[PDB]
């Protein structure tokens, strides 16, 4: 099983101006032809969240069957050709500020499906 | 004294696309003159924050004898005329997404200074 084992931007509050990719590492190789990532802005309730714990419940109903008319879809394209633990998503313009959540289904390379999330908060522009 | 009662945006990650204005509600009307109000776009550390008591950490060191030319400054106006005890910041221009403290040095009618600070997360652009 592949899990998550180190995300940039990480789990916080970062400010990165001209922030345009994410990546990711998992702890073993994911394999191309079955793994899927996808990005969303998400909408913060009236008056804002205070915690990562409350972000992370925003982004955790996310999954690769999310309805992109239903959510702020951010298109991204990967890196992954082969089988590799890193995988670097990137935008072709920076990302606006927002919070934001990746979501995946990754097939490790010892032939396991997994799926997460990582979330993080782009507290700087463009 | 004049202890923050409110403020909006509140102490929180908000979105808040177009943001130009901050208001602060006290406990006690505040004077002119004497009461003076200034707000800053955080400098976050290398691989960012993770809570609100590492934000107020950053902010808590500011104050209205912070030396501009040392931070980043947001220019804005007070509204504070008439003894209040609601002031709202206009600001010169909207606010970037970023991190920001507000921080004031208030004289209410009791006679009484206060200083303190308010920060928030504006994880919104300008329009
Ligand atoms: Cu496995
Ligand atoms: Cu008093």
């Amino acid at each position: 099983h592949a899990h998550l084992r180190a995300a940039d931007p990480p789990e916080a509050i970062v400010d990165a101006a001209g922030l345009r990719e994410i990546r990711l590492v998992f702890s073993e190789p994911v394999v191309d032809r079955f793994s899927t990532f996808r990005a969303f802005r998400l909408s913060l309730p009236e008056n804002g969240i205070r915690n990562l714990t409350q972000l992370n419940t925003l982004a955790s109903e996310l999954g690769v069957d999310t309805e992109e008319s239903a959510h702020h879809e951010v298109e991204l394209e990967s890196d992954l050709s082969s089988q590799s633990a890193e995988v670097t998503l990137h935008s072709d313009e920076p990302l606006p500020a927002g919070a934001y959540a990746v979501v995946w289904r990754v097939l490790s390379v010892d032939g396991h499906t997994t799926t997460g999330f990582h979330a993080f908060v782009h507290a700087g522009g463009t």
